DNA sequence: ACATAATC
DNA sequence: GATTATG
DNA sequence: ACATAATC
DNA sequence: GATTATG
């Protein structure tokens, strides 16, 4: 029943996920696959992050 | 607002999810993880692959 | 503890 | 995304 | 079309 | 997992 362990993400890393995220709430497949690469993120995990800051920015 | 194109499994990848499933419905990171490297698998589209495999089990 | 990553 | 769970 | 992969 | 959407 074991989870991932939660992933910690370099400055450099929020910068660019902040950064897409201010163009964008909703990237497409594209642009979070572009955007893994870049990171040096899976997809995977970029994915998890835009729910999870999406949550954050309506929680405000 | 495009989205990941629908993947195909070979009969083989389908064996091996198969196989899993058959053990637990619900494997943990470190079956998964294992499971996507003999399948030649994401861990994500693993990950998908369960949900979506415990939604047809239900519907039964 | 809680902010927030992972699950489903 | 609502819920669960942890660095 | 629908079975089932992807989203959120 | 409920919902959305496609090979």
């Amino acid at each position: 029943g074991q989870r991932r362990s939660r992933t910690t993400f370099t400055a450099e890393q929020l910068e660019e996920l902040e950064r897409a995220f201010e163009r964008t709430h909703y990237p497409d497949i594209y642009t979070r696959e572009e955007l893994a690469q870049r990171a040096k993120l899976t997809e995977a995990r970029v994915q998890v992050w835009f729910s999870n800051r999406r949550a954050r920015w309506r929680k405000q």
